[PDB]
């Protein structure tokens, strides 16, 4: 491991990111539960990028095409422990989403695209435009209440039906989210984070540990 201070650059930070259940009881009372969490200049450790590739599409656009493009110090693994205790209510008061903020210093339109990937393979993408916001005096990026995809929102729910989370560990060996933020108009990588899986053993807590990726 290489352990250097550099989620986030110079030109995009990540501040905040949050996956959530909110789930309505009546018109005035809702509840959210939160799977993984973020945010809620450190040193960071590395890990080599190359053990990492068979985890993510591989070919025109895939990872190891945009880690040669760099900037390689955009780049990060996130581990996270997934807090998957809750109820799942199979009704119209339920609403899975996504929450997250990003800040720069510069004005920039980002396109921000989600690969959820199973086996290595893209099986859905979430492409979202973002404008800025001039807050504090920086620049803010934030996507409020972005809606699951169906097929995470099923992964979820089988995830759930299994008896030991040793089980459900196993299955997410195979599932990975590559997160990659860039900036619309110059096509420059401001933040790619590689995501891996686990199911937190705390009751009612999930955690993370972030990378740097290296080239080797």
């Amino acid at each position: 491991s290489h352990m250097a201070s550099m989620i986030g650059t110079t030109k995009l930070r990540l501040v905040e990111f949050s996956a959530f259940l909110e789930q309505q009881r009546d018109p005035d009372s809702y509840n959210k539960h939160l799977f993984v969490h973020i945010g809620h200049d450190p040193l960071l450790e590395s890990v080599d990028i190359r053990q990492i590739y068979d985890k993510f599409p591989e070919k025109k656009g895939g990872l190891k095409e945009l880690f040669g493009k760099g900037p390689q110090n955009a780049f990060f693994l996130v581990k996270f422990w997934a807090d998957l205790n809750c109820n799942i209510q199979d009704d119209a008061g339920a609403f899975y989403g996504v929450t997250s903020q990003y800040e720069s210093s510069e004005n920039m339109t980002v396109t921000c695209s989600t690969k959820v990937c199973s086996f290595g393979k893209q099986v859905v993408e979430k492409v979202e435009t973002e404008y800025a916001r001039f807050e504090n005096g920086r620049f803010v990026y934030r996507i409020n209440r972005s809606p699951m995809c169906e097929y995470m929102i099923n992964f979820i729910h089988k995830l759930k039906h299994l008896p030991e989370k040793y089980m459900m560990n196993s299955v997410l060996e195979n599932f990975t989210i590559l997160l990659v933020v860039t900036n619309r108009d110059t096509q420059e990588t401001l933040l790619c984070m590689a995501c891996v899986f686990e199911v937190s053993n705390s009751e009612h807590g999930a955690q993370h540990h972030i990378y740097r990726l290296v080239k080797d």
